[PDB]
């Protein structure tokens, strides 16, 4: 609420992903809407713990915060300290060799481990995305989203597959906290920068190596157009279609789509619960990632309504909530400078 990237819209983001993330984890790798809307009644302290989505996501706000830049070097070692700190949040069973070696004083070029992963060409998993709404807090630009973006999300995740789910999931964030858009316009700008990312030759040949389709995330978004256009869509389509795994190109423009089918209101999912509140909501009913795809759209969703659709009853139930929203006014406070 308010105007572009005011503090309401700040804090709406960051607590937007943390309930994802809590109230996602409940449903983690399994989902029908009548259950959720069954569990969501509970809701109404800090009795949902946070998984490796926050963690990871406190981690790196704290390294722009402590840094007021970025700097991989403070970043890589602040996420390998928490993983050390607390190794039971859920972390990909890969990343955690990344964290090993950034743990050895001797690495000093952070970015060599992640390239190391996967027969060496890296990680496409969603863990680079699912930690980044804090750098389009951090920055107002689209080109520095999509550079600090991808520098962060090369820290763990080497593959373009992986750090351009993390870019157009920092690049959603970015446009939420402009305020008031069509879907359709929302969607034609995320279509129009990842068609530009998507063009780079070390792109064409990841996706190639990987038996993929050219342009990858150009293609799930212009499926996400059409999905937006068709009647009667079930779960099971978009599941289908745009996926609800743990790769970055099967949960980011899931996302997206959650964000952009819940700006109207929907008929199966009850009038009391607000455009976030429906957004978690349905976004937790397609299973999968639920954790990951939840925390994902709810930080869209949060930077684009506020503050004021948080509800405290949920917001309280989720560990760390607090420090959550102090780190959301400092980001606002330094980078912003209100
Ligand atoms: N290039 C690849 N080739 C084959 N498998 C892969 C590749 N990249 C990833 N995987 C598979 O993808 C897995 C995860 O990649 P990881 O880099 O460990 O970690 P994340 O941080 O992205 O975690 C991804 C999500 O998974 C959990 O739910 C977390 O909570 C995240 O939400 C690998 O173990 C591989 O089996
Ligand atoms: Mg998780
Ligand atoms: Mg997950």
């Amino acid at each position: 609420a308010g105007a572009a990237r005011s503090l309401s819209r700040f804090r709406g983001c960051l607590a937007g992903a943390l309930l994802g993330d809590c109230v996602g984890s409940f449903y983690e790798a399994h989902v029908d809407l009548t259950s959720v809307l069954r569990h969501v009644q509970s809701l109404e302290t800090e009795a949902l713990y946070y998984t490796d989505d926050t963690a990871m996501a406190r981690a790196l706000v704290q390294s722009l915060l402590a840094k007021e830049a970025f700097d991989e070097v403070d970043m890589a070692h602040r996420f390998a300290q928490e993983y050390k700190k607390d190794p039971d949040r859920g972390y990909g069973a890969g990343v955690v060799t990344v964290f090993k070696k950034l743990l050895n004083p001797k690495c000093r070029d952070v970015f060599e481990p992640a390239r190391a992963q996967f027969n060496g060409k890296g990680s496409y998993g969603n863990g680079g995305a699912m930690r980044v709404a804090g750098i389009s807090l951090a920055y107002s630009s689209v080109q520095d989203v999509q550079k600090f973006a991808r520098l962060s999300a090369q820290l763990t995740h080497a593959s373009s597959l992986g750090y351009n789910g993390a870019i157009l999931q920092a690049l959603a964030v970015h446009l939420a906290l402009q305020g008031e858009s069509s879907s359709e316009h929302f969607l034609k700008q995320l279509l129009g920068h990842m068609e530009d990312l998507e063009g780079d030759a070390q792109s064409v040949l990841d996706a190639r190596e990987l038996g993929m389709e050219e342009r990858p995330y150009s293609s799930r978004l212009k499926k996400i157009g059409e999905l937006l256009d068709q009647a009667s869509v079930t779960r099971e389509e978009v599941v289908s279609e745009l996926g609800n795994g743990i790769a970055a190109f099967e949960s980011v423009p899931t996302a997206i789509y959650c964000f952009l089918r819940c700006m109207e209101p929907d008929p199966e999912i009850p009038s009391a619960f607000n455009s976030l509140q429906r957004t978690l909501i349905y976004s937790i009913s397609l299973g999968g990632d639920t954790d990951t795809i939840a925390t994902m759209a709810g930080a869209i969703a949060g930077a684009y309504y506020g503050m004021d659709q948080v509800p405290e009853s949920w917001q309280q139930s989720c560990e760390g909530y607090e420090e959550t929203d102090i780190l959301a006014q400092s980001l606002h406070r330094v980078f912003q400078k209100s």
